[PDB]
């Protein structure tokens, strides 16, 4: 074609003055989605991102996502692009359509020199440890609905605790690995550490094959590292079906699907395969399975036909048929490629699993308690809806763990000066009528020594 985004894939520098003629704007958004200057970004281009400062592009324009051109520059990891962005007025704080702020991927990365830029250019840290920890309680704890964050301008946004982001998930959930093998309390797990370190690396080289999904034209650097990545001892491919994240595992001579949604009623959560014609997984079954668009027979048959999968072995992960299936899917990621690393014993593997589930749920809380008395009066109601949050929906008052995570939480949420979150529960769930969590909620506060003086009793 012709056309100022194939000028500036193709690293030519474009012709500015011919495009003007042509009655284009330079903020325009091209075929592909993107501004010039965010395909700069995403090439990695300076000199032609430079050409288009100089021509007073809107420095800040995002596409449909909110991703603004700082958010690819540092999505990249790209400091060049990144300073000369904020040098000529890049939003350091400006946060995608989701919520997520510039900040969370370096922070969930540990990229600290992009993050010191930042910081520099007024960047503040606050915005995404908050939106990182309201999306893990909200996943975590399986918590349906909204809540209001406060943002780098002290003003609440909405963040939905049910929306599901892959390459989120997938940073997030390394970082949480990361913390769980290093952590003081899993020491007795130091055994089992080599094989969640190369789940790690795994998830790692995951990112990068995701990132290249917003690429809008794959080229022979691209290739090349997928060569690269065909190599390495295990592989995971996230795939987006019928608006759910289902998981492949790949492990030398061996394959594993994981899907918990509907599909596990006919199949069960996870099977294990042998690649009997390993001859088939090569550059192109990489591409038409990460980069092109398929649909459900793809990855549901003609995957198993062009690798030869035998079925060999299957895990009994739990379904989850309500809600959407890409976390627990994503989640189920790590005893999987440990018992796939094991080759045959699941035990080892799910046990660890639900270790690491219910350390990153404390810890994720703990995260709360502790951030709540350090925060400004906004953040402090945030974190306070959070908890309340948690002690609504989740805490059961027969599990004697979820009565320790209500103790904690109503340590906060007994203060006279946030009661009202709880008020407001009291009223929309035990005064107005009784429902179910309403009188779970009752149950709980009386096994706390709390009586809420409202007129209504459990009903055991």
């Amino acid at each position: 074609n012709a056309s100022i985004a194939n000028d500036i894939i193709s690293h030519r520098m474009p012709d500015f003055d011919a495009y003007l003629r042509a009655g284009e704007s330079l903020d325009d958004i091209d075929e592909y989605g993107f501004t010039p200057l965010i395909e700069c970004a995403i090439t990695r281009q300076i000199k032609i991102a430079e050409q288009l400062i100089a021509r007073k592009v809107d420095i800040n324009k995002p596409d449909v996502t909110g991703r603004t051109p700082l958010h690819w520059a540092v999505d990249n990891n790209d400091l060049d692009m990144t300073k000369l962005l904020l040098t000529y007025g890049a939003d350091p704080n400006a946060y995608t359509r989701n919520g997520l702020c510039v900040l969370v991927y370096p922070v969930l990365r540990g990229q600290d020199a992009i993050k010191q830029l930042l910081y520099h250019h007024g960047a503040k840290l606050d915005f995404a440890l908050d939106f990182i920890n309201a999306k893990l309680i909200g996943h975590r704890f399986e918590l349906q609905g909204d809540v209001d964050i406060v943002n780098a301008k002290g003003e609440f946004i909405e963040l939905d605790y049910e929306g599901f982001i892959l390459e989120f998930t997938v940073a997030v959930v390394k970082d949480s690995l990361r913390r769980f093998i290093s952590s003081y309390s899993t020491r007795h797990l130091r055994d089992y550490f080599p094989y969640i370190h190369n789940i790690m690396d795994a998830f790692t080289d995951a990112a990068e094959l995701l990132q290249y999904q917003h690429h809008p034209r794959l080229g022979e650097q691209h290739f090349k590292r997928i060569a690269a990545l065909l190599k390495a001892p295990m592989l995971i491919l996230p795939a987006a079906s019928r608006g759910h994240a289902l998981c492949f595992v790949r492990y030398h001579q061996w394959w594993a699907k994981i899907d918990r949604g509907e599909n596990s009623l006919q199949e069960g959560s996870v099977n294990i395969y042998r690649i009997t014609r390993p001859e088939a997984l090569t550059i192109n079954f990489i591409h038409d399975f990460l980069y092109k668009k398929q649909n459900r027979r793809y990855y549901h048959q003609m995957i198993n036909q062009q690798l030869g999968l035998l079925p060999f072995a299957q895990m009994p992960i739990s379904s989850q048929i309500s809600g959407n299936c890409s976390w627990a899917n994503v989640q189920a990621v790590v005893p999987v490629a440990y018992s796939m690393q094991e080759l045959f014993k699941p035990d080892v593997a799910l046990s660890l699993y639900d270790e690491w589930v219910e350390w990153d749920k404390d810890r994720a809380l703990d995260e709360c308690i502790q951030r709540f008395y350090l925060a400004s009066p906004e953040r402090k109601a945030s974190i306070a809806a959070i908890l309340g949050g948690i002690l609504f929906q989740a805490c059961d008052h027969a599990n004697k763990r979820h009565l320790e995570r209500a103790e904690k939480i109503l340590n906060i949420l007994i203060l006279d000066e946030y009661y009202y979150v709880l008020s407001s529960y009291l009223e929309e769930y035990c005064i107005k009528r009784l429902t179910r969590k309403g009188n779970n909620l009752l149950k709980i506060l009386d096994d706390c020594g709390i009586n809420p003086n409202i007129g209504v009793n459990p009903v055991a």
